[PDB]
C-alpha cells in the first residue's frame, strides 16, 4: 500500500471505534513560524477552570492525524477531565526533521500563551504515543529552554533514540506489530542525514533532562522500544525529575490506541486521566 | 525484638501519616465461624448505591491491623468512590495458617450476604497487598467454589507461591526492604508444617483459576515477589480471566504503603481506583 492508502486507513479504521461525547469541540489553526498548524480542541463536560494537554499523535512522524487519533483524544479527555488539544503537526517524508518538533513546539507555546482562550488556569501538560511521545519529550526540552514551566508530561510508549542495541529491540523486533523494518523505514522518512542521530530534538535521551516535568512513562512488555522508553524514565529520575514509570504486561506497541477492544489500554487511560487530575486540580 | 514490639514500631510510624477525610467510617463485628472478626468500613464522600471493596492488610500475616492501615484504606476509599471494609483477621504466630483465610473469607460471605446493609448494589470485590493479596486471591478463589460472584480482585504485590526459583527472588532478595530472611521468618511464622505447601489457601498459584473475577494485578520492580505476582497474572489470563497486570518501575516492595513519601504509590492507588470505578460504575 502507499503511504497515501495508509493514511486514509487509518482514518477507515477510526471510524469503526466509538467516539465518546464530550463536553464542546472546536477546529482551530495556530499560527506557527513555518506553517499554519491545524489542531482540534477537545472540552470535558466538566465546569472549568481547566488544565490543558497538548497532545501530539504517534504514527512513526510518517501517518496518523486528528481524525484518526479523535476517539483516542476524546476518552483522554473525558478520563483526564481537561482541555486536550490534538496538533496535526507536519509529516515525512513531505516535510522532514525538523519540522514535526518544529510544529509541536510552535503549538506548545501559542496554547501555553494562549491559555485563558481555554480557561486553561490549572496550566499546560504534554503528552503523546510512540511518536509523538518523542514530541512531547523533544517539546518539553526545548520548552525548559525557553522558561515555559509545564506541568507534567505523559509519555506513551515514547520513541527516546536510535537503537541497535536493546534487548527489547531483539526480542520484539518481529511478531509484534511494528517491526525492525518498520522502524528503519520511518527513520528514512523522517531524518534528513546520519547527522541527525546526534540531534536531541530526534533522540531526546540525548538531552540534558534536570528541571524537566513530571512524567508518567507507559511501556508495554512485548515492545521493541519498551527498554528505551524505560531508559528515559531513569535519566529523568536521575536528573532529579519525579517519573511513575510502567510497564504493561501481555500488550504490545500502540495498545493504548487500541482501547475499545484491549482492555489494559482502557485502564492506562484510567491511569493518564488519574495522574492529570492531580497534577492539575489535586484530584 | 518480639513479635509485639515489631507490631507496635508498624503501629507508631503509621500514627504519624495525614489521614484523608472520608465519607463516614464505621466499625462492626462480623460474626466468624471461629472468631469474631472486627471490620473498619469507610464510605466515601459521594452518595450511593455503591460497589464494596473488602480489603485485607498486608504484613506477612504476622503484623498489620486495622488502624496502622486506616490513612491507606482511606486514601483507596475516596480513589474508587467505593465503600471499603478493612478486614481484622487473626495474626500468627498466636493464630496458625489457615486462621487469615479463614477469617478473610467469612468475612467476604458475610459482606456478600449482607450487601444492602452498606447501599452495596454495584456489587463486592476483594483486594489487598502482599500477604493481603494473597489473602484476596485466596478468598476469590473459595468464593467461586460457593457460587459467590465477585466483580473484581485487585492484588497489590501478592504472595502466591513458596518460592525458591524465580529471577526476581534471588536478584531482589537483599537490599530492599522485604528480604529473604523475613519472607523466611514468616512463613515460619504462618504455617503449621511443611504439608501446608502443598494448600492452595497458602499458594493460590495452585489452584484452577477459571471463572475467577477479572483482576488488576501491580507488582514492582525491586521485589523478590515481582516474578510470582506476574506469573499468577498469566495463569490467570492461561485461565480465560481479564487481567491487567502492571510492573511499577524503580520501587520496592510494600511501596503503595509509602504513597504519602513515594509517588508511584500515590499513582497506584489512583489506577486501582479507576479499575473499581469502571467495574462498579462504568465510569
Amino acid at each position: 500500500a502507499s503511504v497515501e492508502e495508509i493514511r486514509s486507513l487509518f482514518k477507515q479504521f477510526s471510524s469503526l471505534t466509538p467516539r465518546e461525547e464530550v463536553g464542546k469541540i472546536e477546529d482551530i489553526t495556530i499560527p506557527g513560524s513555518e506553517t499554519n498548524i491545524k489542531a482540534r480542541v477537545y472540552y470535558p463536560k466538566t465546569q472549568g477552570p481547566y488544565g490543558v494537554l497538548v497532545y501530539y499523535h504517534g504514527g512513526g512522524f510518517v501517518l496518523g492525524d486528528i481524525e484518526s487519533y479523535d476517539p483516542l483524544c476524546r476518552a483522554i479527555t473525558n478520563s483526564c477531565q481537561c482541555v486536550t488539544i490534538s496538533v496535526d503537526y507536519r509529516l515525512a517524508p513531505e516535510n522532514k526533521f525538523p519540522a514535526a518538533v518544529v510544529d509541536s513546539f510552535d503549538a506548545l507555546k501559542w496554547v501555553y500563551n494562549n491559555s485563558e482562550k481555554f480557561n486553561g488556569k490549572y496550566g499546560i501538560a504534554v503528552g503523546g504515543d510512540s511518536a509523538g511521545g518523542n514530541l512531547a519529550a523533544v517539546t518539553a526540552i526545548l520548552s525548559k529552554k525557553e522558561n515555559i514551566k509545564l506541568k507534567y508530561q505523559v509519555l506513551i510508549y515514547p520513541a527516546v533514540s536510535f537503537d541497535l542495541i536493546t534487548k527489547s529491540l531483539y526480542d520484539n523486533g518481529e511478531g509484534f506489530f511494528l517491526t525492525r523494518e518498520h522502524i528503519d523505514w520511518f527513520g528514512q522518512q523522517y531524518l534528513r542525514s546520519f547527522a541527525d542521530l546526534l540531534d536531541f530534538r530526534f533522540s531526546p535521551i540525548l538531552a540534558d533532562l534536570n528541571d524537566l516535568p513530571p512524567a508518567l512513562i507507559i511501556t508495554a512488555e512485548h515492545d521493541p522500544l519498551r527498554d528505551q522508553g524505560e531508559a528515559y524514565a531513569n535519566k529523568l529520575l536521575q536528573s532529579g525529575v519525579q517519573v511513575t514509570s510502567v510497564k504493561f504486561n501481555n500488550v504490545i506497541h500502540g495498545f493504548v490506541s487500541f482501547f475499545p477492544f484491549i482492555e489494559q489500554g482502557r485502564d492506562a487511560i484510567g491511569l493518564i486521566g488519574y495522574v492529570l487530575r492531580k497534577v492539575f486540580y489535586g484530584k
